[PDB]
């Protein structure tokens, strides 16, 4: 039979949905609450529709807050002062950090099926906006950074970059926020278009259609914040995009299947200087891209080396500039005992002479002393210091989960999260180095 | 009530202007399934009513039936409606189109149930048309390798007038000083607009069904050097205009499917095709049918000027690079149609016609700078008339297709800062239904048209202002009445005049006599100085002459 066109989602829609329940004018102009906000943790209770704001040094779940149904992320205002969550149906909170008791002040819908948001990071414009890419509808909203009110709606539906062929489906996949100009990042997944979207004037509004590479997902940007790795998973290549030029700069194959980087990991590579590094979901390995043309030019945009972690299914790889260690999960993976364990390469001990780096295994999922079912360990993510890593370790529903925070210097157990609200953990967010993009 | 047909779908003189897609009726559809409760048509009687729907409904209701000028008729709200509903509706007829080749808005009893349970079924959405069909049908006949390296006839190719020989699918290169037909080409369906390459050596023509060719004007014998398909409906073209950039591309626009094309500027190879489809400017609703209407291109900038109607975003398109796409996506107002660069060629102004609007874009900051309403119905500028007033300084004129109102805005905002972007003043011409405005830099009158007024001594005449006469006191200048059709002295049926053009000295200005295509036509050629007959152009194979372009006007957009 012919397929059913499922319903648009426009400004009528948006702005139905579109609740303020604390406006601005009533809420603090500084900080009430006596919480250490920058370390706190934004985690992701996703079969409960919550989120736990967790204390980055005490553990002590300060609160949880109701929200859309299976929040995918947590993002931070620029300032720090306010958190945005996207669930998957495209139901959009923001919270006031700076509340005696924290809550949502403001919450909208996007669309009917959802994955990003991200704030505006450009000097200046700090608080200023918010953007939501939708699956279903294909489309990309901003926001006003203090009430959520649609100013914005852009169809992402349009022509694939390689073969010029109109597309009825490009969803938006990751979203991130430039450094060096007033832009949000977009990436259009079928299309394989990367837009630069100006936010200094919406009516009159200036954005650059890069053509890429088709199946974009996620990706981050370089230790320097200026160039945007982004992984074209099902090519398995790794686009760069120039943000303060506004171009193309590369494409290259990771060598691997499926890489997925999260928003990837940068560190100085002991012999090659700057990388960004991801793992892969397809197969076991981790892949590490040259990012810095000004000082190793020959290094620059290049895969300089491949090598082995735990097994595939990974999903998240993650490191810190303090931390002298690159952590690499396989979430995914069949086995069990694999699934709920996590590789840890020395940055230190790294040549790049071509051999296969050792790595430690943590038995994250063994430390958190779950019995029933194979939970799964998945993204780890730092505290403010960039002294520990958590990682969720995520149970059915009805099961037992946890959180597992991992002492960076040693390797070692620092502290297993459990508690009767803390139902199916996922994705885990510092409010420090997500508003920074320190990764 | 059914009986509302009887005023929303009356034929008034601003809503025969509506397009008719008689190129995508012509593509042959299967009969979709019927639900339960409504009756089915079969492969031929759906085809029937297919065919109908886009020659006369789907210019105001849209290919997929979502709305334009008139509502949405989606079978979720049609069958709401009903069939007895619909079948009364229709009965009481719609509006006319166009003349001398559109549609009379009458149907027979048998066509009226066709359309009613048409619209009860699901509309299927008409083919794309992408980068492979493009490429399908893109012929190089001469590779630019292989043309003149310098003009090898003997024409004044910039006094040259390129005119549309519109249902012949034909256009006649015509002497701008002798007023001999140099030669008439054949493209195959209806040419909509000729335009030229900024350096005048090429010419380029888009046939309403989206075939694109381009004309080496310095052949010994001037004949299509390239040609392409880029959709199904379209209306506009236009080359890039940006000093160094002189015959480096040139863009065309479609009504469907709704994107605009790319190509290069020698060969008409597809460089970037970019879908329309997208939200409104004001409700932020999504449209899936936004087509493209006029193209102009900057003169302060490498980039091309296009008009997206029904989500009113006119996008500033910057062709030096066409992988990292830079566009600037301006809300305007829907349903803009037509327009023009003022005198110093700084600034777009067009037409939202339905909202009686003026949007004016300033192409070297790539910002709206106004929207103003003009006071009359359905401003229709062709690309205006540009002038400076004697005692309001620099201003651009339009006519109305809904009055016989002439409207003029200051142009001016720097020299003359109170008066840019206002009406300054407004005053009756021939009568309504107007199409076109023209002056020229070394003339001091204004013509104005009256084309689709319902009276042929209006329809075939034209008013001529004189500008140095102007006093800007409020009081509405006299004009001359020129009677174009009698001039030409065409007896059989009743011949529209249509669009002034002046010749490269701007000291003639031609007009169409435009009769249908088993009747007599002519151009008739006006002395601008003395405001009289100069000369008839009558032949056998001027059929149905509508636009006319001088190449050096329309390389240099002297208007
Ligand atoms: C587009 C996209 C982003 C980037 C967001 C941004 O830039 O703000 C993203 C990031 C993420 C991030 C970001 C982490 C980071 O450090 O940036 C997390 C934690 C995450 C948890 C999960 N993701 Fe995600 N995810 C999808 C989509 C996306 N995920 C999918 O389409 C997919 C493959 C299947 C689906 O139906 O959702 C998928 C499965 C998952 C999971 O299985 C996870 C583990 C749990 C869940 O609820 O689905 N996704
Ligand atoms: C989008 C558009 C443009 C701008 C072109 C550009 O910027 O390059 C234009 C311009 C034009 C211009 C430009 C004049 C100028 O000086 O720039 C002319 C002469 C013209 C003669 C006609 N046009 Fe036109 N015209 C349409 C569309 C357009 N017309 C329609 O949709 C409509 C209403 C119905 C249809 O189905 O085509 C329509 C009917 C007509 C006619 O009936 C005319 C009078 C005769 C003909 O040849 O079809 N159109
Ligand atoms: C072509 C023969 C044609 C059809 C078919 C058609 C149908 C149609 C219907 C059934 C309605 C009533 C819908 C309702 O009441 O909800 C309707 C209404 C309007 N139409 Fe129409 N219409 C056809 C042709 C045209 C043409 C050529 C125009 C544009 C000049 C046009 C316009 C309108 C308008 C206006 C209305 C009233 C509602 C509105 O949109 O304001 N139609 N039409």
């Amino acid at each position: 039979l012919d397929p059913a066109a499922p319903p648009e989602f426009g400004m009528k829609e948006m702005r139905e949905s579109w609740k303020v329940h604390v406006a601005p004018e009533d809420r603090p102009t500084q900080q009430m609450n006596d919480w250490d906000l920058e370390n706190l943790f934004s985690v992701t209770l996703r079969d409960a529709g919550q989120i736990a704001l967790i204390d980055g040094s005490t553990y002590e779940i300060k609160t949880v807050l109701d929200t859309g149904y299976a929040v995918h992320i947590s993002r931070l205002s620029a300032s720090g002062r306010y958190l945005f969550v996207i669930g998957r149906d495209g139901k959009v909170n923001m919270i006031d950090l700076w509340m005696k008791e924290p809550t949502t002040v403001a919450e909208i819908k996007i669309g009917s099926e959802a994955r990003s948001i991200e704030t505006s990071k450009m000097e200046g414009w700090e608080d200023k906006y918010a953007i939501a890419g939708a699956y279903w509808p294909p489309q990309y909203v901003i926001m006003d950074g203090e009430t959520l009110e649609p100013k914005k709606i852009q169809s992402t539906r349009g022509m694939t970059y390689d073969e010029q062929e109109y597309h009825p489906e490009p969803r938006v996949a990751a979203i991130l926020a430039s450094h060096y100009r007033p832009e949000f990042i977009v990436n259009v997944k079928e299309t394989g278009k990367i837009l630069l979207v100006d936010y200094t004037d919406l009516n009159n509004l200036k954005t650059t259609e890069i053509s890429a590479e088709r199946f974009l997902h996620d990706g981050g940007l370089d230790g320097s914040h200026r160039y945007f790795i982004t992984a074209a998973n099902a090519r398995n290549k790794l686009v760069v995009i120039d943000t303060k030029e506004g171009k193309l700069v590369a494409i290259e194959d990771t060598g691997g299947q499926t890489p997925h980087p999260g928003r990837g990991a940068n560190f100085v590579h002991p012999t090659f200087g700057p990388v960004w590094a991801t793992s892969h979901m397809g197969d076991d390995s981790v892949a590490l891209i040259g990012t810095d043309p000004e000082g190793h030019p020959d290094n620059a945009w290049k895969i300089l080396d491949s090598f082995p972690a735990l097994g595939g299914g990974s999903l998240f790889i993650k490191t810190h500039p303090n931390s002298q260690y690159l952590y690499v999960d396989a979430t995914l993976n069949p086995e069990a005992e694999i699934s709920g364990s996590v590789a840890v390469f020395d940055i230190k001990a790294m040549t790049g002479d071509g051999s296969d780096p050792e790595f430690k295994t943590l038995p994250i999922a063994e430390w958190a002393g779950i019995t029933e079912g194979q939970p799964r360990v998945v993204q780890g993510e730092f505290n403010k210091d960039g002294t520990e890593v958590w990682f969720s370790v995520w149970n059915g529903k009805d099961q037992e989960s946890a959180l597992v925070v991992v002492d960076d210097k040693t390797l070692e157990l620092k502290h297993v999260i459990k508690d009767e609200r803390l139902v199916t953990p996922t994705g885990k967010f510092n409010v420090y180095n997500t508003m920074t993009d320190t990764y």
